[PDB]
């Protein structure tokens, strides 16, 4: 028995990706960014992913590796094999710069030069195609598959003229064909003469950017339930001669018994059912009523919590990210971990082409897979956004540790040119004139009076930052630290402060043995800093629910959640949301 599934249908927020599995082995195609988030919400059976097949060197195709290697490291999968362009493995020697030279997992890379494979089923054949190089994969069970990627119009003529597909067209039998091509090039005129020759008995699956659907379900559920409390700070999310069907979430297929689709576990959203389920929790409705009665008691500088999790994400909190915007047309992103662009898109919708046009700089605290992975996704999409608005490309300033430049240089030299979108400021120069003038540009582009940095605790070369505006409001971002005096010394009297509750109280021994902070320690550090408001972020990977309360939870403390919005005028009412939230996650 063998099936097939569509992990991602190719929406704007997530690239295309396919998942094949049987009794013996399991496979994966185009492991793009955010793929590891999926396959865990849906509870798909990993633990046997011997092979990964990649159709291009672009980031949207190869972005999910760094997380999938670690996921396989968990559960101890002995080996994995990559297949794709010859430029692989040089991408991989670049990942080891920041991912740490892990030796528990041994892996191999197969270039396009290997034609046969032939291992225990389905006998992958690799088919290189040039325009500048893509590889198409066709598989033959001991039925047949076809998986093709056609990013541009220039690939149509090579694709339709290849001789490899001609011994399966007409009469072999190719059960399916999967296309991942933009809607613009899907029709052409030379095209549709190639997918025709397979005969109408075959069905074609397409994963264009027009594949509108929701791949998460649970995030939307929790967000609507939260919006039940107070809508302003919890906005709702937003998303031929032969037969042809458009791709959806997972879906399903069968090849041997009969070639039939199956909607066994498609995902659907039912806001009203979510609301009625929510209203049955113990004392949730009463708490919301009390809060609404209590509510009877500027908006420009605001912060959006795109991500608040730690370690590999777990379907409720994504890897840490936080957007700070000083005006409707000037912004700043802070940490840029994995999945940032997906969160931004699923938060704003069609305004992303304008929000990306306001970014002025980014700030990565340190080099961990949860803090800098998603930057190239922001850069590439910012390029397109600038193109759509009819303005030239202006490099996006980035403040980062000096060790980040090595990974970017390796990627630039080995996979694709991405370095020309970036202007780098070494974070060391912003703590206690070529880079000085770039610093002046950073300060002037946001009207910030000063930008400050400090070497915080945790691993080597980890930093925090403080931002102070000409209007006088001051916000300090800690990053990952254990209670240290670098904060406070960085400048007290901050209007807002963000700190990490990576652990619950009573685990100070773990907070000492490993460099992370408990909630009580975080609140203590914030109160010593004498900040007007204290905000908790970067939560523990164990629970992902509301934290544990302690006596020191003063009026100045708050609990951050994913996709949440905040303004300086919301502080007097923010502490009053605790009861209904605690009733929600009972
Ligand atoms: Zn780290
Ligand atoms: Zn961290």
């Amino acid at each position: 028995t063998v099936y097939l599934q569509v992990v991602a249908a190719g929406s704007r927020d997530s690239g295309a990706a396919l998942y094949v599995f049987s009794e013996f082995n399991r496979y994966l195609f185009n492991c793009g960014e955010g793929v590891q988030r999926l396959m865990q919400e849906h509870k798909l059976k990993v633990a046997r992913l011997d092979n990964i097949f990649l159709t291009r060197m672009h980031w949207s195709n190869v972005g999910g590796l760094s997380g999938m290697i670690l996921t396989l490291k968990e559960t101890g999968l002995p080996k994995c094999v990559l297949s794709g362009p010859p430029q692989l493995e040089k991408y991989l020697e670049a990942i080891k710069i920041f991912s740490g030279p892990l030796k528990g997992i041994e892996l191999a890379v197969r270039p396009h030069s290997a034609p046969e494979y032939e291992d225990e089923t389905m006998t992958v054949y690799q088919i290189p195609i040039h325009s500048s190089l893509v590889v198409a994969f066709i598989c033959k069970l001991h039925a047949a598959f076809v998986v093709v990627e056609c990013p541009d119009e220039s690939f149509i003529q090579p694709i339709c003229e290849n001789a490899t597909f001609q011994r399966y067209q007409g009469k072999a039998p190719v059960a399916l064909v999967v296309h991942m091509a933009p809607a613009s090039v899907l029709v052409d005129s030379r095209y549709q003469q190639w997918m025709e020759r397979f005969g109408p008995d075959t069905q074609h699956l397409v994963l264009n950017e027009n594949c509108a659907s929701v791949h998460n379900l649970r995030s939307h559920k929790i967000q609507t339930q939260l919006n039940l409390i107070h809508p302003d700070i919890f906005p709702l999310l937003t998303s031929l001669s032969v037969p042809m069907v458009q791709g959806e979430c997972l879906l399903k297929y069968q090849l041997r018994p009969r070639r039939e689709w199956q909607r066994d576990a498609i995902i659907t959203c039912n806001p009203e059912e979510f609301i009625v389920e929510a209203l049955q929790l113990p004392n949730f409705q009463q708490s919301v009523q009390e809060y609404r009665r209590s509510a009877q008691d500027s908006q420009y500088p605001e912060i959006i919590f795109l991500g608040t999790g730690s370690a590999i994400p777990m379907k409720i909190r994504n890897v840490s990210a936080t957007l700070v915007n000083i005006s409707p047309d000037t912004s700043l992103l802070l940490d840029c971990g994995e999945g940032t662009f997906g969160q931004l898109c699923r938060h704003y919708g069609d305004q992303v082409d304008r929000v990306l046009g306001t970014l002025a700089a980014v700030f990565v605290s340190h080099l961990h897979a949860d803090h800098h992975t998603g930057l190239p996704s922001i850069l590439l999409q910012r390029e397109r956004a600038l193109a759509s608005l009819g303005k030239p490309l202006h490099p996006l300033l980035v403040v980062a540790p000096n060790q980040l430049k090595a990974w970017l240089q390796q990627y630039h030299n080995q996979c694709q040119e991405v370095l020309h979108h970036i202007s780098m400021i070494p974070a060391k120069c912003l703590q206690e004139p070529a880079v000085e003038r770039l610093i002046s540009s950073l300060l002037r582009t946001c009207d910030l009076e000063e930008f400050q940095t400090c070497l915080v605790r945790h691993c080597k070369h980890a930093f925090g930052c403080a931002l102070v505006h000409t209007s006088g409001w001051k916000v300090v971002y800690s990053g990952d630290t254990m209670p240290c005096e670098a904060l406070v010394r960085m400048g007290k009297d901050a209007t807002l402060l963000i700190h990490e509750a990576t652990l619950e109280d009573g685990l100070e021994e773990e907070a000492v043995e490993k460099t992370h902070s408990t909630t009580s320690q975080a609140i203590s550090v914030g109160m010593r800093m004498n900040a007007e408001f204290i905000m908790l972020n970067h939560f523990s990977q164990r629970y992902a629910k509301v934290p544990l309360f302690s006596p020191n939870f003063s009026e100045k403390v708050g609990v951050a959640f994913d996709h949440m919005k905040v303004c300086f005028g919301d502080f007097p009412t923010m502490p009053k949301l605790i009861p209904p939230l605690k009733a929600l996650f009972a």
